[PDB]
């Protein structure tokens, strides 16, 4: 209680909001899946307290239970925030097509913070009942039920949504709608789009209409530029001083310009595959514009301003829960780059643009895209050995980039501080065995990630898949005990588990992850722990 | 919206704390019933709000919408505390049902204040749809419909629940729910008792089962008094010092103790319809107790401390709202205890005990309750006239007192100021018409009670059951604009309405009015303004 | 009752079959809108049935209700059979989908029955309320409620929206998932036939995918003819002996195959209107085939054999609703059609096939359709007067042709029996004005039509939108008494409440009514008849 309740409150008031539901003119859908979602996680939750805990020791035993609450209780604020966002008349029905035509922050951020918070809840609750009441012999009983719960046969996706599918809210129904809930908004855009497109006020209108349905998939023609006319067009278009990025406002919403000069014909196939991208994770490309096929290109961005690299020397560290999730984040935006067989070139703390949370949810909490990555064409620390010994965007490069950058994120130091000594003579010393080094009060279950994407060897760095799934399994165990971060490490290696149940289960099948998927993940890493309590 | 949603968000709260529901022991019925009301509330309102209003007009247009739904929120967050207070387990179950056994807070407060809440809502919510759209011929269709509502001929109970009952929450369901589930939880109680009768731990419970059994309604012989040895024998009894009220602590909850010398058997009669009382604007007698039908009686009373009279001097005025809330509320006292033969003997400031609210709801509210009505037996400013030259307790001598209450209430300073001057020459001044005059900076309605209570004709002044329905319009008034009390006044003198309809609905027939009653009379109000409109 | 828990028991048998709902493939947004508005209906009928009648008398004052709560419990069988027809297994994927495609059967046969249903169910629930009792002053007051209902100033679209909407399921929510409920699933079957297109098994799925994706509007390029080879290829393609109609049965499922020798190229602009048709009481063309754009064209038909003409010489006559029904169904495909500038050139009774209905909703019930309109390219009685005298398929020389299958539903013979006689004699007597004559048995409101039908000015004839809004309402009176059927007839003539209405509401602007429009008008003629009591 006391965290329970205010996840309730807030579910009301999005609720309350969501009244007004026709008034969402473009995630109509997302947002009636967000609530369905969070109103079914909410009933889990709530009849699982009812069946195992007693409220008569609502006061002292039910500390465990706070923080999963909370962290619940903050993904359910943000899809509050979300939905205010999709709902509220400040910004023209343009501007919000613009921006909300290829979301996906409904399953990729929301959904996703959702169902990887899930299974925190309903293993504390277990651990709770366990210690709950006087008698031993129900203390016993329990135990043996969450025993037999987390045992090795249970080790498989469709037995795993059989048995425990309605508790993490994996359902067909459920699994269907994560899907065909983006489709049919799409779908219903076109519909009203189409239906400006000839009834139309103005004839400015009558063009936007023809740009918007030409660039959501009529004949199946996606990769396309349209002409930049249509930026100079629209009642208002003033370009804003650049602070090759230029704050382009053309909506009333002002968006991140990149415009470049180059035979675009001839740049043409490889902006081409650039221009299908949508994540939550990335600073992707909303539209793009040619003048007449001639000498400029405009591609416009969502607006960011403030990178990791100048908000950590701002600051200053960051505790362990904001690096985290600020690993976490940039590694399902990584593992979405690479599904796509495109690879960030150098990946910098500088090139990770972050903006905090709504500030409602938690203190220093904050999300963080990557941009840069596309159009490659036109110091020595962050490059992978092989890469710093080259006298190339191999996905395993910037795997050692990411780990670098996650050192970074921990200490909060810029790495080898200590070697600035060394002029230039870094260069070899990273080609022999050498990494920055870990104050000793850094906890091991974080840090092995970061020895084992420096490891020398390439072939032997994780996968994006694998160092997702192992970070949000970390983060659970951090949501279990806060007194953590604030020897309380667990007592398996989390890497060496990843190493088991790639060949047992094969998850490196698959490259990118869906997020159905994500309970039952965190599902097999509790039973692998479990069978190693030895 | 931003009022609605902080509603929604409450009532959410309440169903989380709801979901614990069992561990009610005494309210179970009552918490259930009020959030089965608040959900209906929520329903019709936010359905009222989707026919009617528009969102693109959200930040303009519904500013009349703001106070009264800041006064439904208040009214929700009050019945979330006392949800909070059914539901906690800090006090033990004997303190919880020598308290709540016989509470009425559910169906006096918090039904009421929502019955007379939401025709204010509705009203309002008529009123912003009206001004709504910018097709004069929509604006024109809607002031139709609103006026066909309040035309003459929908003047009767029954016509009014048949039209008009679904969207003000009195049909048949509701208004057998508001009587039968005090009912239904009293008999869980009984049972509840009788199991500990036989079944309790200790011989002191063994006693405590038989004492509340007899106390509740064992034979329908309800007026006794048990013997005093049940305060002593309990693991816990310290009796604190008085500051003929003493505070008794005997379950752990501070209690108000009243103990008197005298004849108690020759008392008796007396003081057997005194113990019978119960409700939310009374501080009435929980338990009675006698030694052995000797000397003493102890009477446990619930505890208050800080009173109205030296409260207003804490504070020093009062806003006009917090104003009409106290006067309610005491005339809402007044009329329950009118109907029940006895009379206030003398009604003061000082006679009313007053507590500030949960202070989430609003600034300078509090509720009061009146006391020391009771066992009359064992300056001259509240005094009516008639009383004031007698060289007695009637109904309309403390009508008077109200008013006069009134008046101190409103211009927050204690009436005749001016006139200390004289001495003891006030007593024959009151004989004159001679009465204390306001400034001229207060509302013209409010201060018409005071005129009309003030009057010399003892017949002519008004009951309580007709203050109560006057004020709590007045109160619908002063909530749809908030300009009033931060010429604003209405047209109609609300006293002329009052007396119009006692003689044309026969409202006289009643000494109390249930609460099932309340939106027809404030919706047989607006009747009346709206054919004098003229 | 005995009817309404009927209805209850139907509506739980569609719901239990409703559970497969995913195993729908075509019709789950159809199921799902026919289900949410047979529960809403239910509800409210529920509902009005609590706050009006009594059950006390159940067996005695309910005799009023029994038939119009048939007529909601055929309604609601006939949609629980629509169910079953689209769920079960019986056919494959391919024979639902050429069939199930376009089909509209639910907004036009299930929601338009159940939305002129309810009209009458309410009025005969007010009717029974005013009789209930013992009380006079309760029948006093319900009447004035009932009276002040139905008054004058009630007479707009969107006044009886915003007062009635939610009695008669016209809400905005409602009248929006009548249209995008059928966008809906035709996008869903757009998808899953996309998906198909590569995926599929075999190379004739593969040019299958094609047909049907060409054929539901891919581009906008909706009127077109594809090569007759799909026929052929298909594991099974029987064609049968014809009995120019054949029946081909290609898919497994039955189908009319109409197949006619011509230049096609040449007729392509007139057949390519005619492919765009769909209609619950119009025998449309499926999907259009021709060899290499070369001599012979293939038109695929629902089948259906058994004619009007031939099933009433079956059974001899037909009761007064069941003609009735039939005339309805008539009038609203004739209305489709001509809405979409197509005349019928000449309509017979042999051109209208009819089939019974499930035969668990009533007997010698049965629904109809029309077909041979088009393709007018490549005796004398139901020839309209100037077209008889001709020596040209206007909308009102079919609407003559309408009248006259009407005097021959209504009587059972076909007209001009006495006249036998004459020899050719009968040309010249049309146009003179001689009709053939009626039996006085038939009542007089039903035979107006006929008469206002036959009327020599060709301008006075009523349109077809005209007179389905008059069948309609004659169907509720005849759903009140059903002692009429089995002076009954009302007072006000109803032909001259539709000339009232069309000026006075300009219903004359829209040649077709939409669904969302059926309440509002049955509810504006009940006004013009109150208004003429006199």
């Amino acid at each position: 209680m006391d965290q329970f309740r205010e996840i309730g409150e807030v579910l009301g008031s999005i609720r309350a909001l969501m009244v007004f539901k026709d008034s969402i003119q473009i995630n109509q859908r997302q947002c009636s899946l967000l609530l369905d979602l969070f109103t079914a996680a909410y009933e889990s939750i709530s009849v699982s307290m009812r069946s195992n805990l007693r409220f008569k020791e609502k006061n002292t035993k039910w500390k465990i239970l706070e923080q999963p609450l909370r962290e619940l209780l903050w993904v359910v604020r943000e899809g509050e925030a979300y939905v205010r966002m999709s709902l509220e008349p400040k910004l023209g029905f343009w501007a919000k097509a613009i921006v909300l035509h290829s979301n996906r922050d409904c399953t990729e951020l929301h959904i996703h913070n959702l169902l990887s918070c899930l299974p925190i809840i309903v293993e504390a609750i277990e651990t709770a009942s366990e210690v709950s009441g006087w008698d031993e012999e129900e203390m016993s009983k329990k135990r043996l039920v969450h025993s037999n719960k987390y045992m090795k046969q249970w080790n498989d996706s469709q037995m795993f949504t059989w048995k425990f599918g309605r508790e993490y809210l994996v359902t067909e129904d459920f699994c269907n709608r994560f899907e065909s809930a983006w489709t049919e908004d799409r779908w219903i855009l076109i519909k009203e789009l189409q239906e400006k497109k000839q009834s139309g006020s103005s004839k400015h209108e009558r063009k936007m209409a023809d740009f918007l349905l030409k660039h959501l998939g009529d004949g199946n023609e996606s990769p396309k530029l349209f002409p930049s006319s249509l930026l100079d067009n629209t009642k208002d278009y003033q370009v804003k001083k650049r602070l090759q990025y230029k704050e382009i406002t053309w909506l009333g919403e002002s968006f991140a310009l990149r415009h470049f000069f180059g035979d675009i014909d001839a740049l043409l196939p490889q902006i081409t595959p650039l221009l299908s991208l949508s994540h939550p994770n990335i600073v992707y490309y909303l539209c793009g514009f040619t003048d007449e096929e001639k000498k400029e290109c405009f591609l416009v961005m969502e607006l960011m301003r403030k990178t990791l690299g100048m908000h950590i020397k701002e600051v200053c560290t960051l505790s362990l829960p904001v690096a985290v999730d600020l690993m976490l984040q940039i590694a399902l935006g990584m593992e979405y780059l690479h599904s796509k067989r495109i690879y960030h070139g150098e990946l910098n703390p500088s090139n990770i643009l972050v903006k905090p949370r709504s500030n409602q949810s938690g203190d220093g909490y904050l999300l963080g895209k990557i941009f840069g990555f596309g159009l490659n064409s036109v110091p020595f620390i962050w490059y992978s050995p092989e890469v710093l010994e080259e006298q190339k965007y191999s996905d395993k490069s910037d795997v050692y980039s990411f780990g670098m950058v996650s050192f970074e994120l921990l200490t909060g130091k810029v790495p080898f501080e200590d070697s600035h000594l060394q002029g230039d003579k870094m260069s070899r010393n990273i080609r022999a065995g050498e990494r920055p080094l870990f104050p000793f009060n850094s906890p091991k279950f974080i840090t092995n990630l970061t020895k084992r994407c420096w490891h020398a060897d390439p072939n032997q760095r994780p996968t994006f898949s694998s160092i997702s799934r192992i970070l949000r399994y970390i983060k659970r165990f951090l949501a279990l005990n806060p007194e953590c971060y604030s020897s309380i490490a667990p007592t398996v290696d989390y890497c060496e588990i990843e190493t088991k149940l790639l060949q047992k289960l094969s998850w490196e099948s698959t490259e990118l992850t869906k997020v159905s998927q994500v309970p039952f993940q965190m599902f097999a890493y509790r039973v692998v722990e479990r069978a190693k309590t030895c």
